[PDB]
């Protein structure tokens, strides 16, 4: 069954039938750094040979021109370029003198003026083009989407009691010794609905609170949590029956976000849970133990969940009664 | 007519008269990024051709004084460096040196102090500027003010009900597979106005809600959105009959920013809308389809819009209306 | 008389009296970054000068142990790295070998193990040291906190009416065409108290509202704006008469920051009123002017106040009075 | 006795037992910049020593296969890169070659194809290896979490009257002459708590306010500060009374967080109390001092604190006598 976002984030989403695509060519600097490996390497490749090639056929003609070649065994021929024959001669040169190696071997001498001033031109541009490329070689390598690759989120959710109250919970945890700096966390739910007028939203978004009044949400994250919705008069599951979930089609997106720790970048990270990773009546496991001072944690028992007692009955029954029996 | 905002984020404002000129100067490296392209590499090929002259002046006022100029054949002349006759040859050792390049034909002996002092000094003022200019040129190619062109609008937004409550509505949207992280969105309201003691703001600015209270505005962007904005008492279009629209001049102006992934910088994005893009009684048209485990989307009904039955009365006749019968 | 900020940033504030200062080692590159300039140069002349004479030495030692030096004439010796006699020849040797120049006139032969891992050592020694000062070098340049220097605040703050309710209020503005990404502004009280206890705080810090709650703080800068904060039941000047007002001692903190537009920084700007800047029953004078399809700012006028008409009574007293008389 | 978090930021945690290790080479960016430096330097080291020898191993298969060995003497015979004889002299033409240095006395010639084809890959690897470790090396010297060593928290906190309130206070402050940008400050209650249902959370954390609501808590950051919480009907401690104080086993982690100026990332410290770190019916000592028209810090009564006569019962019993009393 489709679900719109994967388990590890992933989107379902298929963006066809576009018929403005000089956009993508505005800022090509995106474009190049979204694309894979395979490729990158060959635009490097093409992009430093065409640079070097067309410098090489000037030299090759500069040469030319002056009447160098007419005269390759004249002692009393002070040339331009010394040692510079053929063109996959005047070829080496380019590539000695741009990428700064200089042998020596051909060397320029000072009696050919608009040598100089190519020169000139070819340091500059020679410039330029490494800083392009190597910036998004760089910028490519250390990009911080990777991060999130160590922060595990947990499978199926549950619903349970807390003193009195409906809750529904998940876990989150991380895994390396680092920290991220101001965390913080969201969840939408995501379900198809028809207004009274006739008007038919295919996906509507809809916001449930984890804490954003009381500042709450905003969480410190060393050891695994356990994020917690609580069921009141504005949760859209006001009135959901044990009976009755399994029978709706609806689900819950989960984002989490926050900067990396050595860089100053952002990071983000999502999951889903459908309609089958909700349990009705089930509680987490604890992971914590205390060794000769240090806390240790297990990711042995992370996803696993064991099973307890719980009313079946939707909230608003719940309080109905309670308010109905507390006043009879 | 005029409206201060173009359709596409560019302001209609003209600073004029200002007297502190000198400010330009103190961040002058703003003023560098600033600027255009052809004026850019105008500037860079200036800064190195007056860096490199600088120092073959000096090497050449170095070799003259110490009097290598009258000594140009005897060989128990041990000189400085060699084979450094005119001030052309004397050019190109300072290029050969600064650019690490490093031919060879012409090299530095070691009988002449206060050559090592003169190196020292060059090296390190090369290795500074070349810092200087590679780093204004990289970022001025990786600035993310670009990726703002792949964050389409829609044209006229347009006012219909919803399920009891008029609602003012638009469309927002994405072009590529990359993802905006923390998006959020906000619009205000621009129309002259007097106070009732005389004075007069020609362009006051005024906040409409789209969900700053319950944390609604930040958004999750995968698929076309539309965002609206309720009409309640605190809305700036309380009492808005349809006949009396086309007569008011006012502007909306909306806001989109978030951070770009691939780099950890911020982009903004603007829009707005006057008094002809507000229709009265109309809705979007979907564009999602489900293939086989793939959503589609079709970016060629984006800007459609259809009709549909509207009452033709302001919210507070509405509301009046209703809770008089309601009542009676 | 002091005033604790200075009309442009400055605080008057001395740290005095520390007695750890080891700790302005252990995070050296903030130092760095925060010197003057003429110190910033000679820290690096000094410390590229010793990294090349370290190396210098230990060259002309390993020269000199094998026994290089009794034979400088002897053709049936193949030596370690060519014409190298001296101290100041082995110097040099060192500078182009390390900056990558590379001339040719000395170099490095086939028979002499431990010159080839002497020489990997020189080259990564040198890249890591490169590296660490290039890097100051361009973030000492370009640094976001000089971008304040183009964001006008004005003089003196007035005090005014706005349709039955006392106000206070200044004028922002900028000089460029760029934009301040997610602008935002505050403001603080500061004054001198003493609780009823006992205790005394010499600079105690309170905050007024500049429009927190709606979120109408997060302003969008193009024409110069003018802040203003109302004075209810909850501002610090909830009774303060005209007469009242110059025997007070207080004073307002102002504070602006955001994000630069190129880069993606953030930038903050500070300014100051203390109790001669506040002036009773004036009002600003407008700079904006409709011209062909384009608005025009004119900052001739921008800080030019005139007067007008309004009563010389705290806001208590109104409220009270007006009460009274339209219940009367 | 434990206590979660030292004195310093170091937390007391241990995460064991993972059995997905393949992440940690996903993301191997972040892993090299989080290593120390001893195993930073041999890494680079040894990938700089096999890039080196993979091309110089393939030089000479280049020319061995060419048959340029059985002619070493031969001058009718223009081989591929002249006077490379053996396996140590073909290795350092790889070294030349790579790091631009090129000396000149083992130089390419012009009739060897295929030689200048292994040239440009040559070059393109070595100059993407080359920026992944220089990167790699900035990134770890210019981290944020650094300045981090020059932010002064204070020992214990302390718990005292305000105008007939009861009040939590601590106090914070920097040391140096620059600026935190956007500070704020947020706290939180560790204590383990069983519901009533059986569960048992082992820590379970809790949010305290220090001004949340009203936008009070960011805070600008110049002269030592006191940060204070005031004891309502919400805060944990809402019935603590002082002999009972002792006996509980809970603790408060206090986290403040802002930008650095010179850069623009983000820098995290934080701290903690526990039971013996509050002290009831105490004072801080000022240290602001006028002098000439500077204001002057004294960091030598920083941590000291005096002792003054408060009540000793908890804030639910002063509220129920006082309201008692204040309409009997
Ligand atoms: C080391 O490069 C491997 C390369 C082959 O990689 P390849 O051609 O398969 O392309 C990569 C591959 O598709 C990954 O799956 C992508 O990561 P993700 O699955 O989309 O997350 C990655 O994009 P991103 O990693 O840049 O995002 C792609 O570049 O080697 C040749
Ligand atoms: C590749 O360079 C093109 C250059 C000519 O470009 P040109 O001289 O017309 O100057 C550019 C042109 O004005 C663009 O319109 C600007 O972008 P935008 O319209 O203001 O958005 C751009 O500024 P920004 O792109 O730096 O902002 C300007 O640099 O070639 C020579
Ligand atoms: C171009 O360099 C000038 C240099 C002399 O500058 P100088 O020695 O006087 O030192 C600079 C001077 O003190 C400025 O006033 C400072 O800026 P600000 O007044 O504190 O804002 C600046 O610090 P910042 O600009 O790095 O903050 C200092 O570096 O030339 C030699
Ligand atoms: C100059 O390098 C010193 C190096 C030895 O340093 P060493 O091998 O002991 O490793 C460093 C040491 O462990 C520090 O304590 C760490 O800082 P912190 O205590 O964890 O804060 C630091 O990590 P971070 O500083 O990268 O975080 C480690 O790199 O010299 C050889
Ligand atoms: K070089
Ligand atoms: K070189
Ligand atoms: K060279
Ligand atoms: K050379
Ligand atoms: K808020
Ligand atoms: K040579
Ligand atoms: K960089
Ligand atoms: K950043
Ligand atoms: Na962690
Ligand atoms: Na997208
Ligand atoms: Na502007
Ligand atoms: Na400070």
């Amino acid at each position: 069954i489709q679900r719109y976002v994967r388990k590890d984030g992933k989107c379902n989403v298929h963006h066809g039938n576009v018929r403005e695509t000089y956009r993508y060519l505005t800022d090509i600097f995106t474009t190049l750094v979204d694309l894979k490996w395979r490729f990158n390497l060959l635009i490097f490749v093409m992009v430093y040979t065409v640079t070097w090639l067309f410098f090489g056929m000037i030299w090759w003609l500069i040469a030319y021109i002056r009447g160098d070649m007419d005269h390759i065994e004249d002692p009393s021929w002070t040339p331009c370029v010394t040692n510079l024959n053929g063109f996959v001669s005047a070829f080496l040169f380019s590539i000695e003198t741009e990428t700064t190696i200089g042998y020596g071997y051909r060397v320029i001498t000072d009696k050919c003026p608009e040598g100089i001033i190519l020169l000139l031109i070819q340091s500059v541009l020679g410039s330029i083009v490494n800083a392009f490329m190597v910036g998004c070689m760089f910028v490519k390598i250390s990009q911080p989407k990777k991060r999130a690759e160590t922060l595990v989120f947990s499978t199926h959710a549950v619903i349970s009691m807390r003193d009195g109250k409906l809750c529904l919970m998940f876990r989150v945890g991380d895994l390396r010794n680092s920290h991220i700096v101001e965390a913080s966390i969201r969840a939408k739910l995501i379900k198809s609905k028809q207004t009274s007028e006739g008007e038919f939203i295919p996906l509507n978004q809809t916001d449930i609170n984890v804490g954003y009044y009381t500042g709450d949400d905003r969480l410190f994250l060393v050891s695994p949590l356990i994020i917690s919705h609580e069921i009141n008069q504005q949760s859209p599951f006001w009135e959901i029956s044990k009976a009755q979930l399994p029978k709706e089609e609806l689900e819950i997106v989960v984002i989490l976000e926050g900067m990396v720790e050595a860089t100053g970048m952002t990071c983000q990270a999502r999951s889903s849970y459908i309609t089958s990773e909700i349990l009705w009546g089930y509680r987490f496991t604890p992971v914590l133990t205390l060794e000769d001072g240090f806390y240790e944690v297990d990711y042995n028992s992370f996803h696993e969940t064991y099973e307890t007692s719980t009313p079946s009955l939707s909230a608003k029954e719940l309080a109905e009664l309670a308010n109905r029996a507390e006043s009879n």
